[PDB]
């Protein structure tokens, strides 16, 4: 059965106006800004941006990749597909 989300989990993450996007749950570094309650820090592959999202917008990657993991015209998306498949746990700073 499923656990709660934890840092390192791979997802497609949904935000208003964008396609379901390759992303990971991030850790919060010591001394860095924490997310609001009930929100997770989501690192978006390709764009390398971070937003705070709750589980309603987080789709586990294994289950969802058949539907959401196809090339898209949006800036950063196809780079993001490469990252989530080939080196999802790397430093992208
Ligand atoms: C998250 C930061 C933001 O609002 N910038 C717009 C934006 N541009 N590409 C993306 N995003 C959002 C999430 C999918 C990747």
């Amino acid at each position: 059965m499923p656990h709660a989300f934890k840092p390192g989990d791979l997802v497609f993450a949904k935000m208003k106006g964008y396609p379901h996007w390759p992303a990971r749950i991030d850790d919060i570094a010591d001394g860095a800004v924490k997310p609001p309650p009930n929100k997770y820090p989501i690192f978006f592959f390709g764009t390398h941006e971070t937003a705070f999202l709750g589980p309603k917008d987080l789709f586990p990657y294994d289950k969802s990749k058949d539907k959401y993991g196809k090339p898209n015209k949006r800036k950063g998306f196809n780079e993001g597909l490469w990252e989530i498949q080939n080196n999802p746990h790397a430093s992208y700073s």
